[PDB]
């Protein structure tokens, strides 16, 4: 996916350099860097400059968190947030020719970071869904109301989605109840020991791990200690499960050579020891985890060493969700946003195809 739904060409959604240039309007469904490419470009900023009436419309947390970062606040006058299921007129003008289009867009929570969403347009083209990155357990798209025109799913043209697990050898991945569940009772049975038993959270540099540190401080009354917690300045129930000072259990902050630290009982912040008694040290790595068709689940978390684990984690629906969510939407067309690593456009193409129209 390179910006463009063949439906609405005129929009650019998730993708900002080369022909989402002439854009009449600019889409982002969350704020993860391969989402963002070419957002911040100069020649991006110079076209800006002489379009006056093109803008960049997203979810209110997604307008927050972007204009808390210096590099993307010249964006401030252009962009405007439109409300979670909240349908919402759009027009869109010809620069030159003068021409114009109308578009309803509604925003659909995409359960994948923070501000994360789906993009359904209407209009006079069809009815098209741009998932973004999503993660939705069995039965939440039904439950989405906006989905829906008189007790059946929307007449859908063409879904763009996030098949980065579409291939069936992903077929289950632990919810993420069983995730945080896993995670929060590794964590409770290691800080309750005594003060000195402390956990390094090892995450990626990415929005998404809010939703493990607000419940594991909420459940466990400790602060989680990151290297920038600015970006939630407006955002209460996430900043204050967070802070910048050293002297907490839980930690997920970061360092470029991070990993070579906890290997001589040093955090990334460089904090080993308090009253001179050394910090009794474990590493919990989220990372994605699955199940074939044919297996059962297996433990959320799994042990690698003495002081370190890998806990579940995923940002992306299974491939069983992916195929219960695309068999429900009963589209047209469905196009794969990205084809996962091992594999190819036509496989992942035609294992979409037996749940669509044509
Ligand atoms: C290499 O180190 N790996 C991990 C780990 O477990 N990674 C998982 C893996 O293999 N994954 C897959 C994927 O298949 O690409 C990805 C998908 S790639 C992607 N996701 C987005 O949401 C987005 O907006 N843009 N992009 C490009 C997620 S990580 C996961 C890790 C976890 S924590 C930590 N410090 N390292
Ligand atoms: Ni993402
Ligand atoms: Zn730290």
């Amino acid at each position: 996916f390179e910006g463009q739904m063949a439906e609405y060409p005129t929009i650019s959604i998730d993708r900002f350099d080369r022909e989402n240039l002439r854009a009449r309007a600019y889409f982002l469904s969350h704020c993860h860097k391969d989402h963002m490419k070419g957002l911040r470009a100069p020649t991006l900023k110079r076209r800006l400059e002489c379009s006056l009436k093109v803008y960049l419309y997203c979810s209110p947390v997604t307008k927050e968190l972007l204009l808390t970062s210096p590099k993307y606040r010249f964006w401030k006058k252009r962009i405007i947030s439109i409300e979670i299921e909240t349908p919402t007129q759009i027009s869109l003008v010809d620069e030159a020719s003068g021409e114009k289009e109308e578009i309803v867009v509604t925003l659909l929570p995409a359960g994948h970071c923070p501000g994360s969403v789906m993009f359904l347009f209407q209009g006079n083209n069809g009815t098209v869904l741009y998932t973004g990155d999503f993660r939705l357990a069995q039965g939440e798209a039904a439950r989405m109301e906006l989905l829906h025109s008189g007790g059946r799913v929307k007449d859908i043209q063409s879904v763009y989605l996030d098949t980065t697990f579409c291939d069936p050898r992903f077929y289950q991945i632990p919810s993420r109840e069983e995730c945080l569940s896993g995670v929060l009772e590794l964590v409770r049975s290691w800080i309750t020991r005594s003060p000195y038993h402390v956990v390094w959270l090892n995450c990626k540099a990415a929005y998404g791990y809010e939703y493990l540190f607000t419940n594991l401080s909420e459940e466990l009354g400790v602060q989680v200690h990151v290297n920038k917690l600015d970006m939630f300045r407006n955002m209460p129930e996430i900043l204050h499960h967070l802070t910048t000072d050293r002297n907490t259990q839980i930690h997920a902050c970061r360092h470029p050579k991070a990993e070579e630290y906890f290997q001589w009982s040093k955090l990334p912040c460089g904090i080993t020891s308090r009253n001179r008694i050394p910090l009794h040290i474990i590493s919990i790595k989220p990372s994605t985890m699955w199940f074939g068709e044919r297996s059962r689940k297996t433990n959320v978390i799994v042990r690698t060493g003495e002081s370190s684990y890998r806990a579940c984690f995923s940002f992306h629906s299974s491939y069983s969700e992916i195929k219960d969510f695309l068999s429900y939407l009963c589209p047209v067309n469905a196009y794969p946003n990205v084809i996962p690593v091992g594999t190819t456009m036509d496989k992942v193409v035609e294992i979409l195809k037996p749940l669509c129209r044509s």
